[PDB]
């Protein structure tokens, strides 16, 4: 599992469940092509987005749909989404965990990269 | 000053100086068109981006060039940039401050919206 | 102003106003003795805590009463308070800003140390 | 496992390994009595601090030795440690995960509380 996403809710102190996540990869013409998508589980984790074969070098964008998450909880948040944009696999295959910690007017994102 | 940006460096414990910031407004065809830009000052702040007359309701993207900032310090970064996307909504007088706290493999962003 | 404290609210996207802050200095017997205190202003800032003459090298603790802040807003918090513990070191002119970004089940703190 | 601690390094994008963690519980005389301690593994996780029987109601303090972590990496950090202070189990037993994200001049902490 080369790309995993974890989302936590800083208001409730819980995993953020059922958060939609869309991954894009920059194409040769510099547009964002759709790459993979999914939603977080009851643990706040999203596994199975991609495979070692599919997850080639490139510039990837992970768009976490934080607005829909907050709206479903009856909350009007500030951001449209949380975006993480990074170059992947430039020195060979790595495993990436993108973590996001959500508040209505704030978010933090961190990456854990392992070989 | 309806829109201000502040950037902090969590490695050195200092304002993030000379960071390029580009602001875009979402156009009717869903593209991002340039709206305002600048570089943070010695205090890590970027003032004078826009005026009340031109800062209308809409979806805005603030792109902070974190990768170039880290490279100028000789520090290896993860992200290509930090992207903060939000809707500006007229509800009485409102000033927007977008703050970003930068680390090489993590960033936090928050919005301070005051009257 | 050698020591300033700033507190932000990540749920409401606002300065955290009227937050009690107590500063302690570590004494020779390893106990924490009161040094300075106050409440954040309408801008979320607490100025005038100490003077350059009295703010000597040492270990300091900044206790932010986050629990009372959240209770006054009717929001259920996790932490009893936020504690920021650091050594002040004389190395040329130095001003210390301790910033805290508050959510009910999370907080971030950073130090901005300038000349 | 009712109390677990996870620590990540925001400079390297990795688990923070071999971080010492000391847990205290407030005694009847209002002093901090030692409760449990350990160090993070290669995954940045610390398991086995306590048991369901031992982890009674009370006010607990989790002190994460961030200064030693940074010093071992040849880095001079700002904070002495990262402290998390919270009331536990007041509405019955819960499971607590305390996560900490570390930078030399900044840290974030979050709690995930499950039933
Ligand atoms: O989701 C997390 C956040 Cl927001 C902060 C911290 Cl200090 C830990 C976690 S869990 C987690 C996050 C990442 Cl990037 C990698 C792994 Cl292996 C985790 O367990
Ligand atoms: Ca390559
Ligand atoms: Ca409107
Ligand atoms: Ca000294
Ligand atoms: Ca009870």
């Amino acid at each position: 599992c080369p790309l995993m996403v974890k989302v936590l809710d800083a208001v409730r102190g819980s995993p953020a469940i059922n958060v939609a996540v869309h991954v894009f990869r920059k194409a040769a013409d510099d547009t964002w092509e759709p790459f993979a998508s999914g939603k977080t589980s009851e643990s706040g984790e999203l596994h199975g987005l991609t495979t070692e074969e599919e997850f080639v070098e490139g510039i990837y964008k992970v768009e976490i749909d934080t607005k829909s998450y907050w709206k479903a909880l009856g909350i009007s948040p500030f951001h449209e989404h949380a975006e993480v944009v990074f170059t992947a696999n430039d020195s060979g295959p790595r495993r990436y965990t993108i973590a996001a910690l959500l508040s209505p007017y704030s978010y933090s994102t961190t990456a854990v990269v392992t070989n």
